[PDB]
RNA sequence: CCAGGUCUCUCGUCCGG
RNA sequence: GCCCGGACGAGAGA
């Protein structure tokens, strides 16, 4: 990923876009009651506690590109995993402007509650006003594909999310590219049926996750996977793809039945985005707030494993290469050892940047008591050794409690937080509760006994 | 008074067969 | 009771 320019969107004949620039994260009645160290990140430039220039470290992430050519691993990731998706038997075809639009089995409507995007954005001009799913009317959104075509610019928006202490101070704040309702519904209309055949498939098939449930999902991974795992994290996964692992994408995609859309996919390329005062180009890289990045990043992680384990261990057999993404996410496995050392190191030289699972400062061997996915453990239940607890840690659930965007969503904030936490066991579990309970407003909450949860669990299976 | 993406899962309220 | 479905809200994850 890398800019090509920045300049006064007047120059281009752009609106400037008015972000807001207040947190809405507050403090909640649990904010004392329970430890932690994130607060709401950096939104604007004149924010206190910054220890470093705003705007710099937050375009910081577009690191260059590494490369822009499809060498010959890559082919041959690109050629197994296209093969694998063939058994699927992806519907290949355009979805209807509707059920792009409103949905179909497989495929959730656009969400009417946010925005809308550019220019619509400039106009004051809403999804509600444009989408309505009663009537599932497409009229009025094809007369705005019609209208405003597509390839809009994206509008960039910092993330009002908690951040720790030193990317606070660091201004570390992530980046959100509204994605505009011609592109979405665009996307849709080429992808739709890509994304329900994946949504519809999370396993080891698609390699990917999305559509999975955790409380269940856990107690079919060990299985899934191959004797022995492995696992590493990115840096700036997103802004660090190069050109060359798009085009790779757009090889399984000619490859699996969509070539006459891969033109989409250099849009996710060149992009172009408005922020606030200005306007810039970015080249390679994969815009977050985008139709199907969730996919696509998944889909090119499972080009990138091939690609290293291709490149690192000659002679290693692909078809017993059992692995699950979540965009950048992965948990992997294969029937012999591999050291995630010697795949990092392959990865310099594609522009990937790979560092030891879970932050630990040492590559180490990944076992099923250490690894995660999607920020939890696996935890054999007791009773049933089959079962597998997905289990996030109580450090994350805590920092979570402590504040609210809204004081009006503390029974649900709760209990969906105990939803997570009482995989960490009963005695762990029923102690949050004391400290819920705690302080008064604690007291007016009704929370779910271990007990209940767990004969819930055992149940859905 | 508003304002801040793409998705998945789950919970909750409410309404339905 | 069990199942299936919808609108809205929220949490987490990516
Ligand atoms: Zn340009």
């Amino acid at each position: 990923g890398e800019i090509q320019w920045m300049r006064p969107s007047k120059e281009v004949g752009y609106p400037i876009i008015n972000a807001p620039s207040k947190t809405k994260l507050e403090p909640s009645a649990f904010h004392y009651v329970f430890e932690g160290v994130k607060e709401p990140a950096v939104l604007t430039k004149n924010d206190p506690r910054l220890k470093t220039d705003f705007e710099e470290a937050i375009f910081s992430k577009y690191v260059g590109n590494k490369i822009t050519e499809v060498d010959e691993y890559m082919k041959e990731a690109v050629d197994h995993y296209a093969g694998q998706l063939m058994s699927l038997d992806i519907n290949t075809e355009q979805m209807c402007l509707e059920d792009a639009m409103y949905g179909t089995d497989g495929l959730e409507a656009l969400d009417l509650s946010t925005s809308a995007g550019y220019p619509y954005v400039a106009m004051g001009k809403k999804k509600r006003d444009i989408l309505n799913k009663q009537t599932r009317d497409t009229k009025e959104m094809q007369k705005l594909l019609d209208t405003y075509g597509i390839n809009l610019p994206l509008v960039t928006y910092v993330k009002d999310e908690l951040r720790s202490k030193t990317k606070v101070e660091q201004g570390k704040s992530r980046l959100i590219e509204a994605s505009s309702l011609n592109d979405s519904v665009a996307m849709r209309m080429a992808f739709g049926n890509l994304y329900a055949a994946f949504h519809k498939n999370p396993g080891v098939i698609t390699g990917s996750a999305v559509g999975c449930d955790p409380d269940l999902f856990w107690s079919k991974i060990p299985v899934l996977m191959e004797e022995k795992l492995f696992a590493f994290d990115y840096t700036g996964y997103d802004a660090s793809l190069s050109p060359a692992w798009f085009e790779a994408l757009k090889m399984v995609l000619e490859k699996i039945g969509f070539g006459d859309r891969v033109d989409y996919i250099d849009y996710l390329n060149h992009s172009h985005h408005l922020y606030k005062n200005k306007t810039y180009c970015v080249k390679g890289g994969m815009p977050s707030g985008c139709s199907g990045t969730s996919i696509f990043n998944s889909m090119i992680n499972n080009l990138i494993i091939r690609t290293l384990l291709l490149k690192t261990y000659k002679g290693i057999d692909l078809d017993h290469l059992k692995m699950i993404a979540y965009g950048d996410d992965v948990i992997a496995s294969y029937p012999h050892e591999v050291d995630a050392s010697l795949l990092a190191q392959s990865g310099k030289d594609y522009g990937l940047t790979m560092t030891p699972a879970d932050k630990s400062a040492t590559f180490e061997t990944v076992t099923w008591e250490n690894v995660t996915f999607l920020k939890r453990f696996f935890r054999a239940d007791e009773k049933y050794p089959f079962l597998i607890h997905p289990v996030m840690p109580m450090k994350e659930i805590h920092e979570s409690i402590r504040w609210t965007k809204d004081p009006r969503n503390t029974q649900d904030h709760v209990r969906s937080l105990c939803l997570l936490a009482w995989h960490n066991g009963e005695e762990e579990y029923n102690k949050f509760l004391a400290k819920i309970r705690s302080v008064p407003i604690g007291r007016a909450l009704d929370l779910p006994e271990y007990s209940t949860l767990y004969r819930r669990w055992l149940d859905s299976f």
